[PDB]
């Protein structure tokens, strides 16, 4: 039993809800919140910009030190950093950004990072400003993640299409 509330159950382990991941994380304070990161951990917009704003830019400060030490992530890769005031940990995961021409096949590799954590609050990878079809992203999530994932979809219209079109 966990403290996630109001989710629709899609499969044994995947759940989905219309919610602002920022507000969800503050309420639940999950062990792991997933960020829709880029390889440079520059959290300028989208989910990443919103999560960083909620940390008063502490996420960005920590991220800049991470990059200065380790260099950029790989597309499809991840790193674990602090969750600041939002969660215990933040798993920064880089899905392909279609608006950069990045290979959509890497979306499965991106979701594989979730399997290293028993329970996660997450957005749909490569959705929003990363340019991929959120319906496809949900399919890859369900077919790749085996741990317990709570998917937060900010847009109410998009959420209804995801559910009503889910197979
Ligand atoms: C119309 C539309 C907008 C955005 C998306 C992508 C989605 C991640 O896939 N973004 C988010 N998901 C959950 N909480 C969030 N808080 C801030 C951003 C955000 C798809 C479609
Ligand atoms: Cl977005």
């Amino acid at each position: 039993v966990n403290s996630f509330s109001g989710y629709l159950k899609l499969t044994d382990n995947v759940y989905i809800k219309n919610a602002d991941i920022v507000e969800e994380a503050k309420k639940v304070k999950p062990t792991v919140v997933v960020n829709a990161a880029n390889v440079y951990l520059k959290h300028g917009g989208g989910v990443a910009g919103a999560l960083n704003k909620a940390t008063n830019n502490a996420m960005q400060v920590e991220s800049d030190d991470y990059i200065a030490t380790n260099g950029p992530l790989k597309v499809g890769g991840s790193c674990v950093l602090s969750g600041h005031n939002l969660a215990k940990h933040c798993l920064h995961v880089v899905g392909p950004n279609v608006n950069k021409g990045e290979d959509i096949q890497l979306l499965k590799s991106a979701y594989e990072n979730f399997n290293q954590h028993e329970v996660l609050l997450a957005p749909l990878l490569s959705a929003g400003i990363f340019g991929a079809d959120p319906i496809h992203s949900l399919r890859v999530c369900v077919d790749t993640v085996r741990t317990n994932v709570y998917l937060a979809v900010f847009d109410k219209n998009l959420y209804d299409k995801l559910v009503s079109s889910f197979l």
